[PDB]
């Protein structure tokens, strides 16, 4: 669910300060420290100028005076160290992370009584998001450092807790700002100096590729406890698939990879159903738009050869990849000829869902001729062979993408054959799937004879209601007839031409 949330975004404390005091800054950077300390005391005097503060004998807030308000040149270097200390500890903390801080780009309201700094405007500098992460993590350093000192201190005092004694990610954004702003000046002053400063979303997708690597670890499992977690991770891949550009195509290739490693098991079971949802993720892989994916078809051909022998789950996954072929209808060719080979494997002879998969696979005049022969077979109306022919019917619907309209009227005559078949079960439900193909196939005079089949529905309703009159003094046999007749009513939904009426 958290993955769904981040995917929606894509559209006794234990402080860890880095070691600081042990680290050694190069001495030439200390001259830079002179600069940041200079601006530090100058701007600090400047905010005091904002409130009309001035130098005086002693520390007296009510007197509008403060002794430290004296020029930076007046400081002894050791007094400068009092402001250098956060600077040196910060830069040493960065060198412990070995963040680069090096020479590069060229270096650079009534006035009040007393010392008068005229500061460069550091606060206006624009940190880059990588550098914003750097300031975020240095502020995280102030957080963990002054916070670790605060925890060891309060625990030394026998005290309880403080609001800031928290992991840095916890913070409300303005609390992040409380040290982020001090770091900003730390890094904003760096960028204003123009010095190179480095650690030395799409991240969800790259992490998905990392999931593909952990999936290679799952291939290591295919070599055969973590693997169940890999299965829940596959479920996460499904829910992430529900959330679903070239890197995304790379992810599609990863989907082909996981589909293949799953395909090794193709020839507990709920994880195989997760492999089916993973096949839907393969449909998402079809959505993305190297040739290794075509190899998946090559296993499909030999699996098709297994069909000649007459397990089934591999054929179902092939039906799902065929649904991805329907996505191609919403959208290597020799591998399509291999799909024609599997079509021959179905042509040799329950597997009707795989037949529909072939109808999806349809998405060259010889195909039209064999389809005409299939119409000749349609003339014959053992019905299970027609159920196999339903794939040829939907493939014929694919062929329309003319004469195929009148051929579709002949298909309506085949539906009349289905009506004669319907005069008195689950194969009839497969015929209802064929009726969905008729919905794809959607002349009135054929629907007039079909209306005569509706008259057969009237005779059937009459005999059935009369059977209910027998019930007044069993009906379930008439119920299934009412259901197939309801499928014929779905064919009437295909007939919905009302404007012509």
């Amino acid at each position: 669910c958290l993955c769904a949330i981040a995917g929606a975004l894509p559209p006794n404390f234990d402080p860890r300060p880095v070691e600081t005091l042990n680290v050694i800054i190069p001495e030439k950077l200390d001259s830079f420290i002179n600069k940041f300390a200079e601006y530090t005391h100058e701007k600090w005097a400047f905010d005091k100028i904002q409130n009309n503060w001035s130098y005086g004998e002693n520390v007296d807030e009510e007197l509008k005076t403060h002794p430290m308000l004296r020029p930076y040149k007046t400081f002894s270097e050791k007094d400068k160290e009092i402001y250098r200390w956060p600077i040196k500890e910060s830069l040493k903390a960065m060198i412990a992370w070995e963040w680069t801080i090096e020479k590069a780009r060229e270096g650079e309201y009534d006035p009040r009584e007393g010392y008068n700094p005229q500061p460069p405007d550091l606060s206006g500098v624009t940190l880059s998001r990588e550098l914003q992460a750097m300031a975020e993590q240095l502020a995280e350093n102030y957080h963990n450092t002054w916070g670790r000192k605060k925890k060891q201190e309060l625990e030394a005092k026998g005290g309880g807790t403080h609001p800031l004694l928290v992991p840095y990610d916890t913070l409300t954004a303005k609390e992040k700002a409380r040290d982020r702003e001090k770091a900003q000046e730390l890094l904003k002053f760096l960028q204003m100096n123009g010095y190179a400063v480095t650690r030395g979303y799409f991240l969800s997708t790259p992490a998905k590729v990392l999931g593909s690597g952990g999936h290679a670890s799952n291939k290591e499992k295919e070599m055969i406890f973590c693997k169940l977690a890999a299965l829940v991770r596959h479920r996460v891949s499904l829910f992430g698939t529900d959330a679903p550009l070239h890197i995304l195509a790379r992810s599609l290739d990863a989907r082909t990879v996981m589909k293949s490693g799953p395909e090794i098991v193709k020839a507990f079971f709920e994880s195989a159903s997760e492999d089916i949802e993973k096949m839907v993720e393969n449909l998402r892989l079809g959505k993305v738009s190297t040739t290794v994916a075509l190899l998946p078809v090559l296993t499909t051909l030999f699996q098709h050869i297994a069909q000649h022998q007459f397990l089934d789950d591999v054929q179902v996954s092939c039906y799902r990849t065929l649904c991805s072929i329907y996505s191609l209808g919403t959208t290597v060719e020799k591998l399509r000829p291999a799909l024609g080979e599997c079509l021959a494997r179905l042509a040799a002879a329950a597997f009707l869902e795989p037949q529909l998969n072939e109808y999806n696979a349809c998405s060259t005049l010889p195909m039209l001729c064999s389809y005409l022969p299939r119409w000749w077979e349609r003339g014959p109306e053992p019905a299970l062979p027609a159920g196999a022919p339903p794939p040829c019917t939907a493939v014929t619907s694919d062929h329309l993408n003319g004469n195929i309209l009148r051929i579709i009227v002949n298909n309506l005559g085949i539906d009349e054959a289905t009506w004669m078949k319907r005069l008195a079960v689950s194969r009839a439900r497969p015929e209802l799937l064929h009726s969905h193909f008729i919905p794809t196939i959607g002349k009135r005079a054929g629907k007039v004879v079909a209306e005569e089949e509706q008259l057969r529905l009237e005779a059937k309703a009459e005999a059935e209601e009369g059977e209910l009159l027998v019930r007044d003094e069993c009906r379930d046999l008439y119920a299934l007839y009412p259901l197939l007749i309801r499928y014929v009513d779905n064919n009437r939904a295909h007939w919905l031409p009302n404007a012509n009426a």
